[PDB]
């Protein structure tokens, strides 16, 4: 049994290393220590002070240096005794303040412990760095074991999901919170991992043919999905819920993938240091020389969605071998060799369109001199270069029921070139997932295990409509944990009526959530709609009507004094300003008929199905008007939640070491900014004091 083994690669890797005689010798000793500030000013750097003195209601402890001084006990974070340091439970711990808690993750993490429970939930901090234990052999271990009987893991608390869905016949989800970079992502692999191993099936032949697509699903969207931000190297640029579905007898039965607002206006626009989506780089670099010839690329530097960043390559990632692996992923999967060669030029036809310049005529109207890009996008694409031509610079509108002929401007027609480029790579996109889901979907299931894997809580120095709906998802998911794990926890006790006195643990993020997506009174999206249907709105008349209904009215709103073009929003992870510029159009996400119609005539099938077909390409109807994002969003972030609501959840939450994605690097202030909004020693407290 490698459980107790000393010698194994589990105990190696997943358990605490067995201290020394001098470590004895500290650990049996009686002198008692205090965490406290050694600068009052930076209250997250803590060193220890043995307690020397004490008096009915204080302590007077000995600082690092030549000192000493005096803190109310009432007011002392207390250190654990030494023995405590380690523990794999934090709800086990004697004294439960913020250095305390987080000297225990310091603890672990030191030796590459990266995963610590913290009463009923796994908290995870990121290595970036690699730990052998998630090969085959630390799979079997878990399988089946009981929480306490093995080490924290994720696995851990993946056959714990799973076997509350067979001995409970409920659903189950795996909430997995974190900001920008924590590891969501990589740990939503691993319980896709797990899951497929300890309940997928191992027949031969035709056996187990299932649990490998399940698995060869993700390196497909992470090529379309994921791009390099200043935050993270492979950040997940879209949503996303996975559906993993079992029979009655509690065998996978297949999965479906629920996808969530992807960044459309990554492939125009890439801020400095970033990079597009992965598979640009990956074909322009994996891509044979004929299929580079037939497809008339060339190098990064070479194209505008490319070159402007001044990043084209992720230190240790081949996009080239990338390459050989997503094409590895679309063949098991089952994308025929046809299809994918069209996505391909779906890839590179927009790369071309990024390359036309339009120019000014003799007058206000604009001109495309050089057809060369044109051409080119036109070829890949399988349209007429002339049609596509007049549908970007002359698009026909009706003015009253009149067919009128546009002349867009050298700034308007390449806007119109970028919104097909975003139309185009965004319904690519959706047709990949709902492909790669009926290949998954081949049984009607009986249960499933859901797992969240959401863009984190991210700032930047330029915070656009994006990261208002992301910042928004994430504000929503951590309410979810503060309902749960406070909300209804001592909604239920004091509904059998076991004697408890109701506990306020300070968490809410309701009013940064109704700020937002309220109705009445109208929220910011709320108002973002009605300005985004009416006629003579800007993204001036737009800020203004948003500080004239929140600025000094709102606690979580801010109207800053240093510009006229963003607003605060106070969120649980911290406030963000938001530059409202081209709002309207991002909330419209407006596309010239010109333009689908040249397009719904193209030779390529793929392409054809992505402006033929009403899944992706219609648009629901708000009456007179398109459904906005703002409210299609909202309404598919309030199924979700309704759906969680319907299973059994368990929460992991990732949590960053530092902001330079450096390894061996914890940083306590970045750590203790998590733990805190995060609430994870308020997590501790009502696992401890109530009743579970
Ligand atoms: N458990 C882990 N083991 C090894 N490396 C990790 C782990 N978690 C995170 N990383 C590293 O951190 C990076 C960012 O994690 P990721 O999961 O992609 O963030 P996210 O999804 O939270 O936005 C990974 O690409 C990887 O380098
Ligand atoms: O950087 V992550 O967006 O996948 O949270
Ligand atoms: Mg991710």
């Amino acid at each position: 049994n490698p459980i107790h083994d000393r010698t194994s690669d589990y105990h190696k890797y997943l358990k605490v290393k067995q201290g020394d005689s001098d470590l004895f010798k500290l650990t049996v000793s009686d002198k008692r220590y205090i965490w406290y500030n050694p600068d009052p000013k930076e209250r997250d750097s803590y060193e220890c002070g043995e307690i020397v003195s004490e008096t009915s209601d204080s302590f007077t402890f000995k600082t690092v240096d030549g000192q000493d001084r005096q803190v109310k006990k009432d007011d002392a974070n207390q250190r654990n005794p030494i023995k405590f340091d380690g523990v794999e439970d934090m709800s086990e711990l004697s004294y439960l303040n913020e250095p305390a808690v987080f000297h225990n993750l310091r603890v672990r993490y030191n030796q590459d412990l990266i995963y610590t429970y913290s009463g009923l939930f796994l908290v995870a901090v990121n290595p970036f760095k690699r730990i052998p234990i998630y090969t085959q052999e630390m799979v079997d271990i878990f399988k089946g074991r009981r929480r306490n009987e093995v080490a924290p893991h994720i696995f851990a608390i993946s056959d714990v999901a799973y076997r509350s869905m067979l001995d409970d016949r409920q659903n189950q989800s795996l909430l997995i919170t974190g900001e920008s970079g924590a590891g969501k992502t990589e740990n939503t692999k691993k319980v896709i991992q797990y899951l497929a191993s300890v309940a997928g099936r191992n027949q031969a032949n035709g056996s187990g043919v299932l649990e490998q697509q399940i698995l060869q699903a993700n390196p497909i969207l992470e090529a379309f999905g994921n791009a390099k931000t200043t935050r993270n190297n492979n950040s997940s640029r879209f949503g996303k819920f996975i559906e993993i579905q079992f029979n009655s007898a509690g065998f996978i039965s297949g999965a479906s993938i629920q996808s969530y607002l992807l960044e459309k206006s990554r492939v125009v626009f890439q801020s400095e240091t970033e990079r597009n989506y992965h598979i640009f780089y990956q074909l322009l670099a994996g891509a044979t020389a004929e299929e580079k010839k037939a497809l008339h690329l060339a190098g990064p530097e070479s194209f505008n969605y490319l070159n402007q960043s001044g990043c084209v390559d992720i230190k240790g990632v081949s996009d080239s071998e990338e390459f050989k692996i997503t094409r590895q992923a679309m063949d098991i999967v089952g994308f025929s060799q046809e299809e994918q060669m069209s996505i391909f030029k779906i890839i590179a036809g927009i790369l071309h369109l990024g390359n036309i310049k339009f120019e000014k005529g003799a007058g206000e109207g604009a001109v495309l001199k050089d057809k060369t890009a044109l051409n080119a996008a036109s070829t890949v694409f399988g349209v007429n270069p002339s049609v596509l031509e007049k549908a970007l610079m002359e698009p026909r509108i009706l003015a009253g029921r009149d067919l009128v002929a546009q002349h867009l401007n050298v700034e308007k027609s390449s806007s119109s070139r970028d919104a097909l480029v975003k139309a185009l790579y965004g319904r690519l996109f959706l047709w990949l997932v709902k492909k790669i889901n009926n290949v998954l979907c081949q049984e009607r299931k009986a249960y499933f295990i859901g797992v969240l894997d959401i863009y984190g809580f991210e700032i930047f120095k330029v915070n656009s409509f994006e990261q208002l709906c992301i910042n928004y998802t994430n504000e929503k998911l951590q309410q979810f944990f503060n309902h749960h794990m406070f909300k209804l926890e001592q909604e239920e006790y004091l509904k059998e009526k076991i004697n408890w006195t109701f506990i306020d643990f300070g968490l809410d993020s309701q009013a940064t959530i109704d700020l937002i997506d309220g109705r009445q009174p109208p929220g910011i999206l709320a108002l973002l709609d009605e300005q985004s249907v009416f006629p003579n709105a800007t993204d001036n008349t737009l800020i203004t009507k948003l500080h004239s209904h929140f600025s000094k009215k709102n606690a979580k709103y801010e109207e800053p004094r240093f510009s006229k073009t963003e607003f605060g929003v106070t969120h649980y992870a911290g406030q963000v300003m938001y530059e409202i510029q081209d709002w309207l159009e991002k909330n419209k996400d407006p596309l010239q008929q010109d333009l689908e119609l040249c397009f719904k005539d193209s030779s390529d099938n793929v392409v054809t199905k992505l402006f033929n077909d009403p899944n992706i390409a219609s648009r629901a109807k708000k009456g007179a008007n398109f459904i906005t994002v703002a409210a299609q969003y909202k309404e598919q972030l309030a199924s979700l939640m309704a759906t969680l609501e319907t299973t059994n959840p368990h929460f992991v939450r990732c949590i960053i070491p530092n902001n330079k994605q450096l390894p061996a690097k914890l940083e306590d202030k970045v750590v203790l900014d998590q733990l805190r909004c995060n609430g994870v020693l308020e997590g501790i407290r009502i696992t401890r004091k109530g009743f579970p």
